[PDB]
């Protein structure tokens, strides 16, 4: 059984490597994400949530991810440098896995997103007229700095800052919310993730998980992909959710 | 086949009779909701969403409800007097039904709520210290005027005014949100409606769908019941939601 | 020179007496607010902002107030038990005074409010239809749990929880904001404090600084009074503002 | 008495020309704003609030402005095509003036802003770390898509969409609010326009009234300038505000 250790800075890589060693696991260190990662039994992320997002941009089929939070808040991580040994041991031996859906939009067919797909204007300080449709029905048209289509996992990211609700990890759904909407009233919409999202806009740009982006004009489609992000089951995922959220910043 | 027609004011009760008559349906009239409605094939509600809420408070087993919106906005209704005869026939003929979960708290053992269970302070202009727990884990503790535990159907009611998100009718869940929270940061939480909610508060009052209340001191649990609200299927429920919401007043 | 010392609990009332001693000031201890306080050169509040709100309720003319916060946050206080001495001496010796307007409403002529005048429904969990006029012009009609009319000082109290903006102490103005407004869109309005505020509501109750209330039906008017609250000049009032607000709860 | 008529389209230029001729006012046509407008007794704007903003960009000394609204909502406007002839005559005959402050940025020494000075990220979908100080005191530090420093006039513009409050036209003040702030809690701040604002951020751009922008790295300061925007007094500005704000989109 071999595993890949991905890291941003040399942080705690030494000890993490030795721990995987004592658990008799072959190790291969990575300076940065690479599609080569698909060829392992599981991955150990060392950094933050951003690290895990970058790792997932290289994966289609996804081996179990165990994340180590090196910073402040880690909604996607399993432990910190302080207790990764105990947890890693439990994860690597119990080998219970857990899945969360990933999305894709027609403008970038090969990209998958865990947090969200954002439609922003190309120039800063410029609005865009965005039309929104889901399962064919026109649900709204609004002028804003951009529009967010996020998963429940994304509810704590960009959507959160736009004023969105925090949604439980285990409740699948889309969160449609505008960024700086110019209208008297507006509300975030929470709909089923089985539905098809269509966003219509001119002189815009699509961004997925803040990584890959492509300029586009007209209309794009967003739906649930077939390749979820996979992690080892975090027994306290729900419990930690509320505490981690109050410390965001 | 027999149907009970419940009305707020006897303004159209005649036309409706001469319509259920044409459809060969035995008809009975009730000026005020009653446990007897439980002995009919279906119920016709004349008035507003409130009318429907008042009817439900009398039903454990719930015959299919066909609502005729008397006024402005009716998220729970099926048509207005301007076209009820048409939509009524399609409903009675196809007889396709739809169900939405109802909840109950321990303070009032036999009452069901379609919108929410709200916990407010007994005296106006006075705060209460509220503690929240779902499935055992402590999720929050905050000072506020009150706290709402709503279903997705209630996401457009009291919860909406407290700044909650608009949630699709076909996505089951709990919107947990405070009313006038006295704290720098706060967010609504959307969790699976399969979980157990617990609200701990002193000098408080519990209200179900705005109909039945009762004072309580301490803990009360809220959870999904076995007796849903049953309505005739509304083929356009999803599309008409966004429109009706923007006109809420 | 004699000064009154008001306290809720026996907290640090001792050392505070001994400090006013070394400053050659005559002391008079009060277990609770009294209209008597008007006959002093200055008052020393020992408790919190609530304590100061309760003291001001019994003062038409207001001798300089010096607050000591034994609580968590005190936007109206000058020091904590840890440094009241140094600050008390500076205040009493330099004796520089600062003033903030107080408001009064027609329903309760003799009452003055430093934070706000709030219009709430008599029964909890019930909305009230509120009409708002400023200087005779109609500004808004809305359904809500209540409606707040606050000063810049109250901007961090009830109005804050209703979603209002924090206004610095030295910018005189009114903050009009509803509690749980039942409407798609709504915004807090910030108008000049020289204007006449008019609130029309049935089955309501008016409250001033959360201390005095009167049931009322019809229309009440609110405007700037002639008896400001008077405190010793607080040099760091402004810079302290932003830190104290983030800790509110 | 000579006046310049600035228009965005051939619209009602003809009828406006006869209207002024019929008033013994010498007129001149301008397709696009010019620094020459400073050489007229008054200016007639045809278009929307944007037209007015673009005209102000070329004026230090500001001759009175009369606005005719082509669009749907014009908070800076005076009349619509349907009745400009009437209002125009009352304006030009009474010649009553009204002034509103414009602020200036240190990154663009000669530009004036009526709505706001906004600091945004250079790249879309990228946050910037923004530090805020007013009158030399540290007020906040937050990660966001941007930050807005608006005047009461701008409170209905960008600040509005960022979730800021509605501040009446006659209450001079600054509105400090972030765009898509990534933090659990946050509040818009309203401070006196006599204070000095300082925004600190790297890899950012400053935009004035959404017209002129420059890249900056470090610290910029914003203060009230000496060159106000001037308009013919709008008798119903205060009452029309609430109506216009509720129709924004
Ligand atoms: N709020 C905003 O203004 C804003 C702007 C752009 C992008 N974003 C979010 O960040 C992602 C793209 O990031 P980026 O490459 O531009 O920069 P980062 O990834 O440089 O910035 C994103 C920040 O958000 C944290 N984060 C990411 N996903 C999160 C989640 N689900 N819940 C809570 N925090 C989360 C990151 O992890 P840390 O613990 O690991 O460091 C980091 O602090 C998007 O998926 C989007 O959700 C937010
Ligand atoms: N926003 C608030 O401040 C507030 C305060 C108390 C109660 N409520 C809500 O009203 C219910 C209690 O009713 P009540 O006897 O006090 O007064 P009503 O029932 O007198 O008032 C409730 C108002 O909300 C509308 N409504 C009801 N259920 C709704 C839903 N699921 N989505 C959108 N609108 C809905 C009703 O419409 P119809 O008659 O008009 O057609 C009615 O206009 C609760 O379930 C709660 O959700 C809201
Ligand atoms: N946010 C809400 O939901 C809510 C509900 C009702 C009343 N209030 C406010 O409470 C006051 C009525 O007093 P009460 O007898 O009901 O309660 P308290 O005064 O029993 O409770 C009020 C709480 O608010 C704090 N507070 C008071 N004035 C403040 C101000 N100007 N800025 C920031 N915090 C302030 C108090 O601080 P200390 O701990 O220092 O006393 C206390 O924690 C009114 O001024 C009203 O604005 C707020
Ligand atoms: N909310 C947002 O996302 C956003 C984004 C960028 C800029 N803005 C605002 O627009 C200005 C820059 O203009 P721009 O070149 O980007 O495009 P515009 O000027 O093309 O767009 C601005 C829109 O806002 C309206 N507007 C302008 N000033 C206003 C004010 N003081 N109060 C209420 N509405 C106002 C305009 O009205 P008319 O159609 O009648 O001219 C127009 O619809 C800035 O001063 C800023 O306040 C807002």
């Amino acid at each position: 059984m071999r595993a890949a250790v991905v890291y941003k800075t040399d942080g705690h890589v030494k000890r993490i490597e030795e721990a995987l060693k004592r658990l008799e696991v072959e190790v291969e260190l990575f300076n940065q994400p690479s599609e080569e990662l698909e060829n392992f039994d599981f991955i150990v992320s060392v950094g933050g949530d951003g690290t895990i997002l970058r790792i997932l941009q290289k994966l289609k089929r996804c081996p179990p991810i165990f994340g180590i939070n090196t910073g402040r808040v880690g909604l996607l991580t399993h432990a910190s440098p302080e207790n990764f040994e105990v947890e890693l041991k439990k994860a690597v031996e119990k080998f219970e896995v857990e899945r969360f859906p990933r999305v894709s939009c027609s403008a970038m067919p090969d990209v998958l997103a865990l947090n969200e797909i954002a439609v922003l204007s190309r120039k800063p300080a410029k609005m865009i007229d965005v039309a929104l449709r889901v399962d064919g029905v026109e649900v709204d048209r609004i002028r804003c700095d951009g529009f967010i289509v996020a998963t429940q996992i994304g509810s704590t990211g960009y959507a959160f800052s736009a004023g969105g609700p925090v949604v439980e990890p285990y409740l699948e759904c889309f969160i449609l919310i505008p960024i700086a909407p110019f209208r008297f009233g507006w509300k975030p919409y929470v709909v089923s993730m089985e539905r098809k999202i269509e966003v219509i806009a001119e002189k815009a740009i699509v961004v997925a998980d803040g990584q890959k982006s492509v300029d586009f004009d007209g209309e794009i489609t967003i739906e649930k992909s077939e390749f979820p992000a996979v992690f080892f089951k975090n027994e306290k995922r729900f419990r930690n959710l509320f505490g981690k959220v109050r410390s965001i910043g």
